[PDB]
């Protein structure tokens, strides 16, 4: 039975052998070294007195993914000094009042604030809302707006389920599948971005109104999972058409970036609301694929598993993400072997360490006990 029933989170580095102590001050230093004051690893840059974000630094832009981690792992971390700059920073910049696509957040701004595009990055709105809720239910709603957290993810949720009934825009979900999209103008899917455990608690907290499609929307995502993962390697595409296979028309149709998420998404979902013999059978899957690799030989794959020249550009995500899944099968072949090497990784320098570090971080405070479902 999950977490979300006991309200007891495993603490899997202590239950393969890590000293408390150890993992304590290694879930602190993880913290640290993307948040404070350290120039080679940090991904979170202070601005003024009321603003911060954080820095894809692959890109050298600010994206909504990151903004919504960045919020998540604040909540998380009881830190809502560092929760509030960015969510400042994301109203201020991101948050859209015009075009097609009015209520939503602006998924790349220059750290100047300009915004890049229009479009939007649903896997961000989800993040946000989840992230709101927490910090309402961790340090209640603030007075002033958009600090109203729970009104804040609430109004979110409902332009996601209902934007398009009253004027041009569009949903971030399909009404009919209760898939998430990959954004609001398409009819396809980004597996990673399928968050059925953030779904549940939409399905107690969003808008009375939208509570059953909630429910149905979490147990849609489980489904497609199944479907979207290669049935022998486990892999999942970065996007899938709504039956499930690759969409490889720009070349996400492979194993590369978006699809580490996934583990982690199955692990942190067995972890909150319980096993599965799917999830425990998948995460073996994933694992017994990289048994036998070198993270300094990780690559592009297709999800049959035949490697691509072109090398993992975030083998520690990867790394990261594989180690999050043994929260789904803890008793599995390898389940001790990822998390053993996930220790053995240090959080990456460089100018791709954004993606991994936030992989990272999540690992850190999930496989520690630490990623934590807060109720009101
Ligand atoms: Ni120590």
């Amino acid at each position: 039975e999950g977490a979300f029933y006991t309200r007891e989170y495993r603490n899997l580095f202590k239950e393969f052998g890590y000293s408390e102590a150890e993992i304590q001050e290694r879930v602190k230093d993880t913290w640290e070294q993307l948040f404070g004051d350290n120039p080679e690893t940090k991904i979170y840059y202070e601005v003024g007195d009321d603003l911060g974000y954080l820095l894809d630094t692959g890109n050298l832009d600010v994206r909504t993914e990151g903004m919504s981690y960045g919020m998540m792992m604040a909540v998380q971390m009881d830190r809502k000094d560092i929760f509030d700059r960015i969510w400042n920073w994301t109203m201020k910049n991101m948050y859209m009042t015009e075009g097609v696509h009015a209520g939503y957040f602006a998924w790349s701004c220059q750290p100047d604030g300009t915004k890049n595009s229009w479009g939007p990055a649903p896997d961000g709105e989800e993040y946000f809302a989840l992230a709101l809720f927490f910090a309402s239910h961790r340090w209640g709603d603030g007075d002033e707006q958009p600090f109203n957290y729970s009104e804040q993810a609430r109004k979110l949720l409902h332009t996601c389920v209902h934007n398009g009934e009253g004027g041009p825009g569009h949903p971030m979900w399909n009404r009919d599948n209760k898939l998430i999209k990959f954004i609001p103008e398409v009819e396809f899917s980004d597996p990673s971005y399928h968050l059925p455990h953030f779904y549940e608690l939409f399905s107690l907290w969003a808008n009375e109104e939208d509570r059953v499609f909630w429910k149905e929307a979490a147990e849609a995502s489980r489904e497609y999972l199944k479907i979207a993962c290669h049935p022998e390697t486990g892999l999942a595409p970065e996007y899938a058409y709504y039956d499930g296979t690759p969409n490889d028309e720009k070349g996400y149709g492979h194993f590369f970036s978006n699809s580490y998420r996934v583990a982690a998404n199955i692990g942190l979902d067995a972890e909150w609301f319980g096993g599965s013999e799917w999830s425990a059978e998948e995460i073996n899957k994933i694992q017994a694929f990289f048994a036998d690799k070198e993270p300094e030989d990780y690559r592009r794959y297709k999800i049959d598993g035949e490697p691509f020249e072109e090398k993992s550009l975030h083998p520690v995500g990867l790394i990261a993400t594989n180690a999050m899944g043994s929260l789904a099968s803890v008793d599995g072949p390898y389940a001790k072997a990822n998390v053993d090497l996930f220790w053995n990784t240090p959080v990456r320098t460089g100018n791709r360490r954004y993606y991994d570090n936030c992989l990272y971080l999540f690992a850190m405070l999930a496989l520690s006990g630490n990623f934590k479902i807060w109720f009101p």
